[PDB]
């Protein structure tokens, strides 16, 4: 096995396939990369046995055919230690791969690429392709609301739902939700499925802002996305996901707008003020007016007072400011809309400019 | 106590003045910053006990006279919160601060100003100035090179030392040394002081590396910075530093010069296979050439070969990676001198341009 590539073609896909490791492998290869040499193409592969990227490099230089597996981390470390622009000379030398550039050589450990595992092979039942930034607006919009490490473990990962024309995602820890959905203009089975989080962190990393379109393909048990030279799998979980449906207020008519970065502002020094460990704060909501007020244990207390846009009635609503500003922090735009029904129901909060992203944060009695 | 001040002639005072609190919320007030409003001026103290700092605000705002102590972190990020410009109104209400700008109000705990630590007192016995920069080279130059939790208390510090015209840092561990002195212009008496790991690091915070330029006292168990209206003080630490004088080598009369990005990406990429528990590298010193090896226990094996400058006899000698690469990284410059004796002794190494600092590690 022989290729020569320039270092910077080496080092983009370096990093998207080494995503998947583990960093307690359960066999010796795991913590190796396979590659292979094979129709004018290099090809590199990583997995931990559930999620797996492939990575394909097109080979213009002298090369020969073969394969191999290498240590991920120092090959990885050796190649991003070159300096910018050096071609980058591999050779297999019995059970050793030569690494050369210039007056700098190494010699490397080997695994032999027939003890590489592989993945069984699947069908695949739903498929679509979008644009690359509908994808990260979709993941973007609500990974913030996927659980850590709760028990209840569907809640650590993110749905996502295929209706009509529209991709959508979901994430909830069981307090607060998100959901985003997009039009991507193919009609589509009614369809769900739950995604890891570590799957939907690779998936949102391999998507790298350019204009190559994203292929999605949805097994029973599988997904699999197909961006550029990119091709990444993932299992998916079995179980039963909240229904976004079932939390959003069903009629929440009274609209307070407001500055997005002014209400982030006045939240965040209230919140200074607000309980350590619940967070809780009170709105007061009347005519073109809000006031927020936080206090704490040490009777410490916080009031903000601004001018928003509000024509409904009157009334007092309590929430968590953390989970709050979470929204505010995502959503990066220049007015917000609170949706609220009165201080015993959920508040819904949106861009007021876009219905695409909605967020549901529960009341507190204060 | 009353005083009307404008945000940004508070934000870095206050940033100043509390970022330093680590150490133990368990005594609460040290926590708190003491605030007091005495001639025409607001004082703002931070202490540990150990060390302290002080900010000096004039109050051009109608004020009235006195003292509190409020939560540090909690002022400052409130403060910090508000928007570019604003007014901070701030008031003293039985046993709460009130602070109001704009429609945001807040209403902090206080703890008694007559409970805050009294500094302690003391004589300053050597004195002088010299440029922000100055102070930041010093430190800089050798901060890497201090133990970080050494039995041997004082290695965990820097040595301050005056001597001639230069003011000079010393930094060990016990494996290696940094030393730097530079000129500054004033006849100074000879005098060694031990300044603690969080004094140097409050001493490098407080530089704004502009103008202003940095005044400085020692008495016998304390030191002390001033520059613009913030004063840092330090207690210092006992014992006996090593004589940096014994450690450079008698005569290193082999010269080799080298790039140092050069040898330090050399360097880095060699490290990768060695030894994870030693990180050891050799090198092999010949006419005009370097030749950097490394092996591991899984008999991987790297080797870089470098054009340099060098006359003289051949010779072979052993590194922990990490030493050489620490010093590389702190030579901010083009060339480097590696200044060998043979095999079995110390190298010394220094910018190929510059005798103001000296690295001295020992070899494997």
């Amino acid at each position: 096995m022989k290729f020569t590539v320039e270092r910077e073609h080496l080092l983009k896909p370096l990093q998207q396939v080494s995503g998947p490791l583990g960093g307690r492998p359960t066999l010796p290869i795991l913590g190796n990369l396979l590659l292979q040499v094979a129709d004018g193409t290099l090809s590199l592969t990583g997995t931990d046995l559930e999620m797996e990227m492939v990575a394909r490099v097109a080979l213009v230089q002298p090369h020969e055919p073969g394969a191999t597996t290498v240590p991920a981390r120092k090959f990885f470390d050796i190649c991003r230690g070159l300096p910018e622009g050096a071609e980058i000379a591999v050779q297999l030398e019995g059970e050793r791969m030569l690494v050369r550039s210039g007056r700098s050589r190494f010699s490397l450990s080997t695994l032999p690429a027939a003890d590489f595992p592989n993945l069984d092979d699947w069908q695949s039942e739903v498929e679509f392709t979008l644009p690359q930034a509908t994808m990260k607006r979709l993941i973007e919009a609500t990974q913030f609301s996927m659980a850590h490490q709760d028990v209840r473990y569907y809640l650590n990962c993110m749905l996502f739902e295929t209706e009509g024309e529209e991709l959508r995602t979901v994430a909830t820890d069981g307090h607060r939700l998100a959901v985003c959905s997009m039009p991507i203009g193919q009609s589509l089975p009614s369809h769900s499925v739950i995604v890891p989080r570590k799957g939907v962190i690779e998936l949102m990393r391999m998507l790298d802002g350019g204009d190559n379109p994203l292929r999605v393909q949805i097994g029973s048990n599988n997904i699999r996305a197909h961006v550029g030279d990119f091709i990444f799998t993932s299992k998916l979980v079995d179980g039963r996901f909240p229904d976004y449906r079932r939390v959003l207020p069903k009629n929440p008519d009274k609209h307070l707008e407001a500055g997005c970065d002014l209400l982030k502002q006045a939240f965040a020094r209230a919140a200074i003020l607000s309980n350590e460990k619940f967070r809780g704060v009170r709105l007061y909501v009347s005519e073109n007016q809000l006031k927020i007020t936080a206090n704490n244990p040490e009777q410490e207390e916080a009031e903000e007072i601004l001018d928003v846009t509000y024509s409904g009635a009157e009334m007092e609503i309590g929430f968590n400011v953390s989970y709050v500003l979470d929204v505010l922090n995502a959503l990066k735009c220049e007015n917000v809309r609170m949706m609220l029904t009165d201080s015993v129901s959920s508040v819904q909060i949106e861009d007021a400019a876009s219905q695409s992203a909605a967020y549901v944060v529960m009341p507190m009695r204060l």
